[PDB]
């Protein structure tokens, strides 16, 4: 997680040019289609905010919460931590990232920086629904140049991965000014 952060073209793709920056979105697009092609998540939202952060909404079965055995902390810090290339990759690379898991009755929640975790996997409250959300604030730092999100990049991907998941609702929604699509494909 050290190496990432010191030579991080290697691992995400270039850093100036914004190829990198969108990489992080599908990156965390690919977790959520992942749930979809194993026939449990059939919504994921894709929201641009207007801090400059990106946030994945899936309705799959949430990530695992109970704790590692060998590791002796919860699952998806496990996933987060360690070595597509790996969320865990898009972690090491955000200045700030948000975990919300809904699972087994309870909301679970946890904040990284750098991709260290500020405190354990915790539950904040209940639920009906499930599902993973992630949002990642992209660190300065690393990325340089092409620091702004463009809808266009991730719409285009977007679209080009709704024909290959059948029955998957993929919405992408702008915060800065409203722009909204709705991928959704049946055949
Ligand atoms: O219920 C499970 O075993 C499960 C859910 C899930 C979501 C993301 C990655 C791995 C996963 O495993």
């Amino acid at each position: 997680l050290d190496a990432v952060r010191k030579r991080p073209g290697m691992y995400i793709g270039d850093t100036d040019d914004g190829t990198g920056l969108h990489h992080m979105v599908f990156e965390v697009v690919d977790n959520a289609i992942d749930e979809a092609l194993a026939g449990h998540c059939k919504e994921i939202i894709v929201t641009i905010h207007a801090d400059n952060s990106v946030s994945v909404q899936d309705d799959g079965r949430g990530i695992p919460t109970g704790i590692h055995p060998e590791e002796g902390v919860s699952a998806a810090e496990v996933i987060m931590t360690v070595l597509g290339v790996g969320v865990s990759v898009v972690n090491a690379l955000s200045q700030k990232l948000e975990l919300v898991i809904q699972r087994e009755g309870k909301i679970h929640r946890q904040i990284y920086e750098h991709g260290v975790p500020q405190a354990p996997l915790a539950v904040t409250g209940e639920t009906e629904k499930t599902g993973t959300m992630v949002r990642f604030w992209p660190s300065l730092e690393t990325f340089t140049n092409v620091t702004e999100f463009e809808y266009e990049i991730l719409a285009k991907r977007l679209r080009e991965l709704s024909f290959l998941n059948s029955g998957v609702s993929i919405r992408l929604r702008d915060k800065r000014d409203g722009k909204e699509d709705h991928f959704h494909y049946e055949g």
